């Protein structure tokens, strides 16, 4: 069945983020027949990224996932066919558990373990003062291989459309569970994926994303896409 | 004497940004008779800030620095005459808690509690990729009123460059020790002054940050520069 996972990176329980992610949640399930997955700091616990790149990358050691949350947080992000990501604009970033959250599953920059995944974004600020979170969370999701089926932008100043912007968020998702969108990668991903390619290719026959690449097939594929749709 | 203020919002003791944090810091004081702070996530305690805009600005309301050690941190802040901020560079952002660090320090975003004090920023990056983190620190500290005496961008490359950068920053830096360089600001800072009085303007004559602006007299000065050359 049609499987949502999100996470609200809140921390303040009066959070109006936190708000609107339960009001598209609601919106979602009312409408559509799928299983949802909400996840926050309040019902979940994820430490404070402390991984060093060495290990991460070259070992694929992850020391913090059996200790908390992060184990089955990856592992209901992984069975996932829709992720929604929502994060507080606070001085013009992305909020400390939002950042937190990326960085726990930073182990994946360059494996495109979301490949095939459809990703909608909600960032709401409290005073506006043109930020580029959005862009931010659209340039990491997709290099992890998610595509980015839609983002939204909510302000204080303009909440009168918040609600207009949270349904036109379930009309872009419904389209998915119903089917009519397939996943599609941008020139962007394509070009990460030739570039690491050629890095990885040239790696020891130990570097554990070189292995991974290799189990997975990545080496041999054309594109991200056709490898997605060809042996995925 | 003089006092330096430094934090660098590092989770891994191994970290690069850690080293050359304490390089940076060792050299100034191999060099020059001052009173260093050296503060990190290890020796410091700072829980992911839960503030809500509402009673933050509107009553200035902080439920945890009274908490934690956010309290010492801000004492050490404001009597400080040189603040060192510096961050790991991951998934092209500021780290998880350098983003703490700051909305920790966010209910002084629109007070100027930080003008007069000269701000060096330093950002390590293990890859070479590409981010904007030096101008989103640029911006951040600009804003509360520091003046960016200085920002160091590291980053691993085939030409290590990092001794200089860092000597480089540490010329800087005495020029202010020894008094050379006085407190200026700048035109995006003068704006937000201009900006921010006529927001305030129009407040609740009993909101928090319309009260510190009559208190501190931010109202009848003809510019940010003067108000700290008058008042302060």
């Amino acid at each position: 069945m049609n499987k949502i996972f999100i996470y609200a990176g809140v921390r303040n329980h009066n959070s109006k983020t936190l708000e609107y992610t339960k009001r598209l949640s609601s919106i979602i399930s009312s409408r559509n027949n799928v299983d949802i997955s909400f996840r926050t700091p309040f019902n979940s616990e994820l430490e404070i990224s402390n991984s060093d790149s060495e290990e991460l990358f070259k070992k694929g050691i992850d020391r913090q996932s059996n200790a908390d949350d992060g184990g089955v947080i990856k592992k209901e992000l992984l069975e996932s066919d829709i992720i929604i990501i929502s994060s507080p604009v606070y001085l013009q970033n992305v909020s400390v558990d939002t950042k937190n959250f990326i960085e726990r599953i930073g182990g994946w920059s360059h494996l495109f373990r979301l490949a095939g995944k459809f990703v909608v974004t909600l960032d709401v600020a409290e005073s506006n003062g043109s930020d580029n979170v959005s862009e931010y969370l659209r340039d990491i999701f997709s290099y992890m291989g998610g595509q980015i089926l839609h983002q939204v932008s909510i302000t204080n100043s303009l909440k009168d459309i918040a609600e207009a912007q949270l349904m036109e968020a379930t009309y872009k998702i419904e389209d998915v569970l119903e089917g009519k969108i397939k996943y599609k990668t941008t020139d962007y991903q394509e070009r990460a994926y030739q570039t690491l390619k050629l890095i990885l290719e040239n790696y020891d026959s130990e570097h554990f994303e070189k292995m991974y690449w290799e189990k997975k097939r990545l080496f041999e594929a054309n594109s991200l896409e056709e490898w997605y749709y060809v042996e995925n």
